[PDB]
């Protein structure tokens, strides 16, 4: 005889998980636009500078 | 009888986890425009080149 000694477990698990968040959140941005522009027309040529 | 042993386990938890955060965030933004356009009129043709 075998002096084995096995054993065999059977679990079930119930989980309830309720959660809370919150936030805030603050964005401060800055920019620096160019532009140029080149117009021409039959006799009317311009020329245009941005920023 | 059946030499066996067998038990039951009963087992309530409650857990309550309270958590902080914080957070910085800095963002570097490039950015290259073009720009084409042909206007048309009765007699009045035009064109512009823009970046």
């Amino acid at each position: 005889s075998k002096n084995e000694d096995q054993s065999t477990q059977n679990t079930d698990s119930q989980t309830r998980t309720i959660s809370k968040n919150t936030s805030t959140s603050r964005t401060h941005t800055s920019e620096v636009h160019g532009n140029a522009e080149v117009h021409a027309s039959f006799f009317d040529i311009g020329g245009s500078v941005s920023a």
